[PDB]
């Protein structure tokens, strides 16, 4: 039921080289891959050696696997390939920028789980799959979808000569499962409220200890919305641009409700687009500064994402004003 990469394909990626040039870019938290669409695979690459080490994996191994999640990825609007690529840079500028405060086995877990996190997405969110007794509702009853993107994760390391992971000892492979699990049903934004209170609460207080494992285990789950939400924290062209493509999967879904009998929200409501500006000061306002802010409490080299966000919102509230260029 998996799809598979060619040789060709995979053979390619080994090959790859990146340009000089990006090599200074890429480590930036702004860093945009979009105007380098044949290197996104060869930019996690060279993402994965600089942060895991070039022995890291075994490079046959890793070049299937990658170019197979490619492949699994659909060609929906926004969940797709090139959002996937996204969020696994905003983790390896977090990464980089915090290195040691997390161990080799879960940086290799986050890359990948980043790569991973949104396989076989389909345009449809988890409210759609259980509103209208989706298979996929049955099987997984809350956290829908990212129940099912780690299910493909597995799925893909399965597949002959795409287990990068096989060469740890029993006991790693299985935490490294663990982190990979969690960390994808972390992006599950539903979960990211309670978690960021949790947390602010336990930074406030001074009870945040990272030797504790389920406090690591909410920190990287922050981690994970961060870099989910990352687009918000692009320079103004190009996150407004991305704007564009989430709507467009929200307003297909939307269209699908209508033909069910359901007026859908007026964010997935093609013929409310004026209430679009509104809807994202909100979203900034109760989802994505908060998020940033806490996160930067917590690793404050992760600062510059919460000055892009903050700049972000100051661009969709001139839009309100109706100052828009
Ligand atoms: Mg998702
Ligand atoms: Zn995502």
């Amino acid at each position: 039921h998996m799809s598979i990469c060619t040789s060709e394909e995979w053979q390619g990626l080994m090959q790859f080289t990146l340009p000089v040039r990006l090599c200074k870019e890429i480590e930036l938290f702004h860093f945009d891959i979009g105007p380098f669409e044949n290197m996104w695979p060869g930019i996690f690459v060279y993402m994965v050696h600089r942060s895991c080490g070039t022995s890291c994996f075994e490079l046959e191994k890793l070049c299937r696997f990658i170019m197979s999640v490619k492949k699994n990825y659909r060609r929906v609007p926004y969940h797709n390939w090139k959002h996937a690529v996204t969020v696994a840079h905003c983790m390896y500028a977090i990464l980089q920028n915090n290195h040691t405060l997390f161990t080799d086995l879960e940086r290799k877990g986050l890359l990948i789980a980043c790569l991973c996190h949104n396989l076989d997405h389909r345009g449809f969110s988890n409210s759609y799959l259980q509103k209208f007794d989706h298979p996929l509702a049955a099987l997984y009853s809350t956290s829908t979808m990212e129940q099912h993107h780690f299910s493909q994760t597995v799925s893909i390391l399965q597949l002959e000569g795409h287990n990068i992971f096989s060469t740890l000892s029993s006991s790693e492979y299985e935490q490294v499962l663990e982190i990979i699990r969690k960390a994808i049903i972390a992006t599950d934004l539903a979960l990211y409220f309670g978690n960021r209170k949790q947390l602010e609460e336990m930074y406030q207080t001074g009870s945040l200890n990272l030797n504790n494992q389920s406090h690591r285990d909410r920190v990287i789950g922050l981690m994970m919305t961060a870099c989910d939400l990352c687009s918000v924290t692009k320079l103004w062209p190009v996150t407004k641009l991305t704007a564009n493509d989430i709507y467009a999967e929200f307003w297909a879904e939307g269209d699908e409700m209508k033909k069910l009998g359901i007026q859908p929200i007026p964010m997935m409501d093609r013929d409310k687009k004026d209430e679009v500006p509104q809807g994202q000061l909100g979203f900034y306002n109760a989802v994505a500064i908060p998020c940033y802010t806490t996160l930067t409490q917590i690793l404050p080299p992760t600062e510059p994402l919460l000055k892009a966000c903050r700049d972000n919102l100051s661009q969709w509230e001139k839009v309100i004003r109706g100052e828009e260029t």
